[PDB]
């Protein structure tokens, strides 16, 4: 019957040691923390307690470039060719053609030279975590900086997200959890723009906010913004998926607008959702890596939807 218990009841059925969440509706929000952030040293999971992002990391990486297009300095038309000379890209026989879009949507087919695409560039959606480390390049190329210091000054610090980092270790950082028959600790710069931005849960709530109040913020960030929540609509779609990616978000009109994403690293997961016509937003956090914290952002919207998640 309540939102602690369906936390708390998903927390131990998914057997994770720290579960950090933040509900928002209608301008009032409650937290619920729970569990060990260290469980050797029974360190608590606190409001400090710094978490991976995982994919949600995509979104952060997706508003630079939205940014970056908006102040003209790239076009989703741009070939890939111009930010990144050394990536050429195979498809049958034939040197391919990519896009910035191809990498924002997904639609590049990367299985990073002499590679084979599993199809066309623009032929169909394919999630490839890959394409995001691409776009952490092109933001590098771009701006002649380091795509932390990118993040560091377009997004957190005008933000006010000051535990929040695009890592190139951080006191504070949870230990992270894998998962076999027993929990055992398993606790890349390539990769960090797709999967390794570090936050923490008030950090995510003011991520929320901003994306919640986004019509009041200047407008260079606002109008990037709408632009990122345009979901790609020239791919094909499943019979039982017609839900589009935009720049680092999945966008369903289904009950909708309803904006989210998952996190999935091999020790971290988390999911946050948005329905901002109820200026809901929802963020999950965790030091392991369960399908059931993918789920658990759905659940508590359910909860608000009709009182029911069962």
């Amino acid at each position: 019957e309540r939102l602690s218990t369906l936390i708390h009841q998903r927390m131990q059925e998914a057997k994770v040691p720290a579960l950090s969440v933040s509900v928002t509706i209608k301008g009032v929000r409650q937290r619920f923390v729970y569990g060990v952030a260290d469980v050797a040293s029974q360190k608590a999971n606190t409001l400090d307690t710094v978490y991976e992002l995982g994919s949600m990391s995509k979104a952060f990486t997706g508003l630079v470039v939205q940014i970056l297009i908006q102040e003209g300095r790239l076009r989703q038309g741009d070939d890939i060719i111009t930010y990144l000379p050394e990536m050429r890209l195979n498809y049958q026989g034939k040197p391919a053609s990519l896009t910035v879009a191809d990498f924002l949507y997904h639609t590049s087919g990367l299985p990073l030279r002499n590679e084979n695409l599993l199809f066309a560039p623009g032929a169909k959606f394919s999630y490839a975590s890959a394409n995001y480390d691409v776009l952490g390049a092109v933001i590098e190329n771009v701006t002649g900086k380091t795509f932390t210091e990118v993040i560091a000054e377009r997004l957190t610090q005008p933000l006010g997200m000051s535990a929040t980092v695009a890592v190139k270790i951080i006191v504070n950082k949870a230990s992270g959890y894998k998962l076999g028959f027993g929990k055992p600790v398993l606790f890349a710069r390539n990769h960090v723009p797709a999967a390794y931005i570090h936050s923490t849960l008030p950090d995510m709530e003011i991520w929320i906010d901003a994306w919640l109040h986004r019509k009041a913020l200047p407008a260079t960030l606002r109008e990037a913004m709408s632009n990122s929540w345009r979901g790609n609509s020239d791919v094909p779609l499943a019979a039982d998926n017609r839900i589009l990616y935009a720049s680092g978000w999945f966008i369903d009109q289904n009950q909708g607008p309803y904006i989210s994403h998952g996190g999935q690293n091999p020790n971290f997961s988390s999911c946050i959702a948005l329905r901002p016509d109820q200026q809901i937003g929802i963020v999950a956090l965790a030091n392991m890596n369960s399908n059931l914290i993918l789920q658990l952002c759905a659940d508590i919207d359910n909860y608000l939807r009709i009182g029911k998640y069962a």
